[PDB]
């Protein structure tokens, strides 16, 4: 395709866009036109494109792409999007920091969505010089790193806010047992509120962020039950949490207008007479972002934080209803997060249909051509990429549920004593995996640059349905004295599961090594190391039993008992169970 | 030998202390005689024993087996013991659960040392009826195994003394996501002040205890920051703690009056007008105990919570100053404790020499005899038995400093990314525990019964000569661009490494199998794995690095930093670092 109007920025962009468009010989002219978001017209091989802000260009683009795909000739599209900023969050915090061949990737898919911003959250995993053990072994972004992400970003007309901590959520940094560092805490996670040497380190974090161009950050500031309540009671006695986060926020954007920098954060703290006045003053000089996952900005859910497997299909149902709501209330400003709790464990692009679904809704209201699009952000199809959920769509569970995340429990939980294994159906859910494989190892061969991510699919579910198998079959066979039983899995199944769960971390690590830098990846090695030892001493443990050399195995004389009772209520058999330390055993193993 | 005064129960005694005890073909006869503690007098083959308390017989007739020994024909012994009551007390709460067995065999080897108490400690690891949860897989005992081994105490003429908690350190119960263990919360490892349920979940430990003889029993309620902070302070608003716990302990002690119990706990509580009055009329209805490691009773320390080796040296140097100040301050009595700190990965038996040492001092005030006395009750050399330690016995630390365990962090520490390598002496500490590894090759030959724990300690010492090698050589060879040298050790020495961690943990599990119940291997088992899967990973890394498929290893250029500054103000290279998950890694493992 040839052009009339671009300028050198938008020509380089589109170099880097064009193994994703095809557009073909045709001849397109651009215009700048704030009439509405974008338009598409013309046939014949002359098409003109106008939009109202410059990144919407892309997206304009990617229309004309399907269209001409789809076989029209003419084209006459015309979008008027909801927001004004749309946002895609990553989270770097969680052991997993995307690597920037990774963020350059997922800005050009972005671009093609209609995302205006690209953000990346980040608690500790950024270098703040004078703080050597902030980010320390933890693969914390370097300035020019940070640089080179926004950089590349303002490349396609994107804008680039940093998501950080200037309260709490910094666990990984405040573990570190030097004074430097154990002076700043009050408690837990939390940083102590009043402690001049808290404010210098909150400076130092601006100062590092004053190094790119946006004046734009969110500075997070939710509200914690301790806040207040550890070394700062010990220093202060107690106070009023409001009037403390009232006194902490007005120092953090104190350092901020120092730099320049506006700031948004969670709205809990605005959810004594003279306590609610400094409410008042400080809620004008922030903004503020309304979370719900399940002058202020909506920040919905990408779900990619319940372990290996992501959750686009719940994803769907909660944006459906969230954009709803957001168009009611006239929210300006959307930000779509891809948490990683407890590891990071799942792919930074498992959740491109997710996304995809945010901008669609965004821009037209309407999920009626997610598919169409969808092929030119990703080159897959859609449908295809959605079955990346398997491992947790079990058949039956109701749709309106959030959480439940058997892709992970059923992987971690032990052999021998299996805590989770009442909320496990053995043949339902068995069933269920092993048609998950075959059906991602089929699509894995047709999903080219990310094929990687359904093989660790495919491989997991594999895995899954084999673990039930021989884990539910220990229970039985042992229950009911079946000792020839058991001696067949310790002879056969057991090799295979173990050499499985290596097959599967070699997967994994190439997954990672592929997205994130390699730190993290080491908590990983540990809960892959273990889950392969404990497979181990089941063998070792049954084959004592079989052989005479113990009487009983005591760990499968136990009574079982639910895990949890977090869907009770709804009368559900899976659950959630999102902490892997809980899932792997009922020992002690952080505590002292 | 034969006896006249005996009875039954002393008769059935000395047959179970036979093995021991090598008194010959003498004559005994038994006198009880307040007098003094201890008397034993005789030549010629008659001899005469008198005791004030009849536990006191079976150390009287371990220091005739002594002295005669040592070729005395003539004997003149006499004892008056500085305490009333002097206890042991294991740890069964920190993930090892000694078993029955090797409870009877400790029972034994006190009797002989002149110990008149056995102590267990159990957070949660006692059957509650109506508390499922309550030591779920943990392997509490029952009440038959509690009763078992109470009475085999008392048919030596020993107490027995349960410690439990009735408010704080109960992490292994309250992680449950079940309605009713989370209701019982307060915050973190607090149980709720002032809720029923709670009342109901204590009177349910007394219950339990109950059905022993003994109604003596330590409840714990030392004072926790946090006490009152969380769903407390939710609930009733901010309270001063000490009313609080106040509170609380007159709502124990109603139950534990109710159950005929008589409460001893620790002095913290007791170091508004209305409260101090309270105060006073509850420390009149329990006894205290006042810790230090490093109506008042004293608890000493016998040191086997850092790790896999034990520090009887320390333990000898406190004792013997604690000793002293115990008896200017008229103390009655003494517990000597076996803390099991964070995995219980030490020896139930790593310690008797600590035990023996302060069975002379609290006996004899010296350790004249501590030799000859300790080859009664363990039948091995006491200066052989104190070289258990060790693996943490650098040379040149100074002695006087608590809690140095490279035995525990040098073992888990990771080899591309080794947090405590600012702390190692790569040269020396090698050396020491080549060495040591040789000492304890030999001891183990001629330790008997004991030689299983000698040979963990010969093992464990020769893996980390070789994990500081192959950490320490790459860290060079990495620095200074020696891929030679990189690929000689990925070749030799990495599978060597991997080998004897892999024996290593095999026989550890025979260790831990020999001494507690199977549950709490599982977390062993998982660290171990994690290990395995690390040292394999740097391995792999490193080969990369070698054939060039990477350009860097990222870990190996990071700047490594102190791990902490505990010991920075003495000058210390070596530290004390005594929490897996701190070690193992700097990223999330525990949390979200
Ligand atoms: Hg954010
Ligand atoms: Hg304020
Ligand atoms: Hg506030
Ligand atoms: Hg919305
Ligand atoms: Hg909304
Ligand atoms: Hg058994
Ligand atoms: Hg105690
Ligand atoms: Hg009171
Ligand atoms: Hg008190
Ligand atoms: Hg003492
Ligand atoms: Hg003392
Ligand atoms: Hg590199």
């Amino acid at each position: 395709a040839t052009f009339l109007g671009l300028s050198s920025k938008q020509e380089k962009a589109l170099v880097r866009l064009d193994k994703y468009l095809n557009l073909g010989e045709i001849a397109v002219s651009l215009v700048t036109d704030s009439a509405t978001s974008i338009k598409v017209e013309g046939r014949q091989g002359y098409y003109q494109v106008s939009y109202k802000q410059p990144h919407q260009l892309y997206r304009a683009l990617a229309l004309l792409s399907a269209a001409l795909r789809s076989g029209q000739d003419e084209v006459q599209i015309e979008e008027e999007a909801a927001y004004e900023d749309l946002a895609y969050m990553a989270d770097c915090s969680r052991n997993a920091v995307l690597n920037l061949s990774s963020a350059k990737k997922m800005i050009e898919v972005l671009a093609l969505m209609g995302y205006s911003t690209f953000e990346l959250y980040m608690e500790d995993t950024y270098e703040i010089e004078n703080q050597p053990y902030f980010g320390y072994f933890r693969g914390r972004y370097t300035v020019a790193e940070l640089q080179e992400i926004e950089d590349y970003a303002a490349d396609f007309d994107m804008s680039f806010v940093p998501c950080i901590q200037t309260l709490a959520h910094l666990s990984a940094f405040v573990k570190w047992g030097i004074k430097e560092v154990q002076e700043l805490r009050d408690v837990e996670d939390i940083l102590l509120i009043g402690e001049e040497k808290v404010y210098d380190l909150i400076e130092g974090m601006f100062q590092t962020m004053a190094h790119l161009h946006t004046r734009k950050i969110n500075i997070g500031m939710d509200e914690a039950h301790l806040v207040g309540l550890g070394r700062y009671l010990i220093k202060h006695g107690f106070q009023n949490r409001s009037l403390l986060m009232c006194q902490h926020l007005e120092r953090v954007l104190d350092i901020a207008d120092k730099y320049g920098f506006n700031c948004q954060m969670w709205s809990d703290m605005f959810f004594p007479e003279e306590t609610r006045v400094y409410l008042d003053r400080l809620k004008e000089r922030v903004t503020l972002v309304y979370w719900d996952y399940y002058d202020i900005a909506f920040a919905g859910g990408a779900w990619k934080w319940i372990g290996f497997t992501p959750h686009n299909h719940f994803s769907r149902l909660v944006a459906i209803e969230a954009n709803k709501a957001c168009r009611k209330n006239q929210v300006k400003e959307v930000i779509v997060t891809g948490w990683g709790d407890n590891g990071g464990e799942t792919s930074q692009f498992s959740v491109l249909p997710a996304l995809q679904i945010w901008a669609e809704l965004a821009y037209r209201n309407d999920l009626k051509k997610v598919s169409e699009h969808f092929l030119v952000s990703t080159g897959l199809d859609f449908d295809d990429f959605m079955k990346i959920d398997l491992a947790n769509l079990l058949p039956d569970l109701p749709d309106n549920l959030s959480g439940i995340n058997p892709n992970r429990y059923v992987l971690y939980q032990d052999v021998l004593c299996p805590l989770l294994e009442q909320h496990i159906r053995p043949e339902k859910d068995k069933q269920h995996f092993a048609s998950s494989a075959q059906q991602l190892g089929e699509i894995s061969k047709r999903a080219g640059e990310y094929a990687y991510i359904f093989e660790t699919q495919a491989q997991l579910n594999a895995l899954l349905a084999l673990k039930i198998s021989i884990t539910s079959g220990i229970q039985k066979a042992y229950r009911n004295g079946d000792k020839e039983h058991l001696s067949a899995l310790a002879e056969k199944d057991f090799p295979q599961l173990y050499q499985m769960v290596e097959d599967f971390s070699d997967q994994f690590s190439r997954q990672w090594q592929q997205e994130n830098k390699i730190f993290g990846l080491d908590t990983i090695d540990i809960r892959f190391g273990g889950l392969l030892k404990r497979i181990k001493r089941a063998q070792e443990r049954l084959e004592q039993f079989i052989s005479g050399q113990i009487d009983c195995v005591e760990e499968l004389e136990q009574e079982i008992l639910p895990f949890n009772d977090f869907y009770k209520d709804q009368g559900l058999t899976a659950t959630t169970a999102n902490q892997w330390h809980l899932i792997a055993t009922a020992s002690t193993i952080y505590t002292t």
